[PDB]
């Protein structure tokens, strides 16, 4: 590990609006990385169940469906990943460089003419690459500013903006090209939406970042070196033997590795909160705080189900459910998916006042987690509507739009909270695996969507947003009731 002071030394502190002119090498780094990845997945659904003839893949809807779930759930889970293997053998800096290395070359592979086989390997490509570049990229914006240092929450705040940003421009961009013109063309742009990542990085990350990142802060010892690259070795062998048995006459197949993420969904945190608990290095307060934490963890996950179903099951219901052809103009279904970062862009200032004009009188943290949660019920019982009142055919395109604006809604109560609702729940010893726990109810909620995917037909439409979104609005109301406990419960 290297002095922060020293490390901070290296950086100039000047050339951006006020900032290091790092943040300029940083903020471009992780928007084209967004914008790249969000561009890919606005089209991604319809690229996999539209019909050969029409450029895409000619899969299943569902099986689309459920692929998009485990993908998203996946990348979530890459990020704890990465976020090791640059802490304790690549660095930051250096693990953004492989990673947007894989990341280019997954969109490659969907840019280049291919089947399905292309798509899983850009799947791997983009999940293993993205695991290193996206939380590595903001670990290293930190260590341009020396502590003390009263820019820096500004410069988190407009480095974080370049996420959103895009988030909004990339369905359009990207969307539009992908869908009216050619399906691997939109995908060739994303792939040099990341290149322009890259080239921004690699030239500039010398001078502007100077040493930060470029240094391991936790390596392995040496016999730990021989201890990790044996395990992967047998684990890779093992794999390896596994499927080449399975593939032909297991059978392993997609559904089964569907049904595995789904599986793991469960499965892990469960592990997580039982060791977390019976740990010897946990006091008696802090084993409460644990279970305390539960409920806070599954509305976490039931919110994200609904909120991460935006960009598969709704996106499915814009391309099949929703008139398009509105105003003489007909609507890109991929450009549903700009909603959400842009009403996030505008509400956010707003809900931030709201915080401060309430003060003392303003909802505790499991307070806005239940909140959150009401609001993406309500978000499930709206968009159920339209369908249900017409005997049947297409719905306004302003229902859908209304769904996404309220899910927003619940997602300024909850996610602004959610890290910091982790943290003081859980034990010191655990403190280091506390954006990884933030992020596995993300991940599980996910995981357990590509299950539900069965569950959304036409016919069944009214009860499946009705089932979820109301299961939402229950848990919601037993949080409420359950919420001053757990407020009082909290570190502080």
């Amino acid at each position: 590990s290297i002095d922060k002071q020293q490390i901070a030394a290296s950086v100039p502190q000047r050339g951006f609006f006020g900032h290091p002119k790092g943040l300029f090498t940083l903020f471009f780094t992780e928007f084209w990385e967004r914008f790249s990845y969000y561009g890919m997945r606005a089209i991604l659904v319809y690229y996999m169940y539209y019909e050969v003839s029409k450029g895409g893949l000619g899969l299943d809807e569902h099986l689309a469906l459920a692929i998009m779930s485990i993908y998203g759930a996946l990348v979530y889970m890459s990020g704890i990943i990465g976020g090791w293997l640059a802490d304790r053998v690549f660095g930051t800096s250096r693990a953004v460089f492989y990673g947007g290395l894989l990341i280019m070359a997954g969109h490659i592979a969907l840019a280049i003419p291919g089947g399905v086989a292309a798509l899983f390997v850009s799947m791997a490509l983009i999940v293993l690459g993205t695991g290193l570049l996206k939380p590595n990229v903001s670990s290293i914006v930190g260590d341009m500013y020396k502590p003390g240092d009263d820019r820096r929450d500004a410069g988190f705040s407009i480095f974080y903006m370049g996420i959103n940003l895009g988030a909004f421009l990339a369905p359009l961009v990207v969307g539009t090209a992908g869908m009216k013109y050619n399906f691997h063309l939109g995908f060739g742009l994303a792939a040099v939406g990341m290149f322009l990542g890259l080239v921004v990085f690699v030239a500039t990350r010398k001078k502007n970042l100077g040493l930060a990142g470029t240094y391991v802060p936790n390596p392995l010892t040496p016999a730990e070196k021989k201890k990790a690259a044996a395990i992967m070795a047998v684990g890779a062998v093992v794999i390896a033997v596994l499927l080449a048995i399975l593939i032909p006459n297991g059978w392993f197949t997609v559904e089964t590795f569907i049904s595995l993420v789904g599986i793991l969904g469960i499965i892990i945190p469960i592990i997580y909160f039982v060791v977390m608990y019976r740990s010897p290095k946990t006091t008696a307060e802090e084993r409460s705080r644990v279970i305390a934490y539960i409920p806070l963890f599954v509305a976490s996950a039931m919110f994200w189900a609904i909120q991460q179903q935006g960009s598969t099951i709704l996106a499915n219901y814009a391309d099949k459910r929703t008139q398009l052809d509105v105003a003489g103009i007909h609507l890109s279904p991929a450009w549903f998916q700009s909603l959400n970062p842009l009403f996030i862009i505008i509400l956010a200032p707003v809900f931030a006042w709201m915080w401060v004009k309430l003060g003392k009188r303003q909802p505790t943290i499991p307070q806005k987690f239940a909140l959150g949660l009401l609001f993406a019920g309500l978000s499930f019982i709206v968009i159920l509507v339209p369908g249900h009142l017409s005997g049947g055919g297409l719905v306004h395109p302003i229902w859908l739009v209304l769904s996404y604006f309220i899910v927003v809604l619940g997602e300024l109560c909850l996610s602004p909270v959610g890290l910091s609702a982790t943290t003081k729940l859980a034990p010191a010893a655990f403190s280091a695996q506390t954006m990884s726990l933030w992020f596995l109810s993300n991940a599980a909620a996910q995981a357990i969507n590509a299950q539900l995917v069965r569950f959304y037909t036409p016919e069944n439409e009214t009860a499946y947003f009705g089932t979820i979104g109301g299961a939402a609005l229950v848990l919601g109301l037993i949080l409420l009731a359950i919420a001053p406990r757990i407020g009082r419960l909290m570190k502080g």
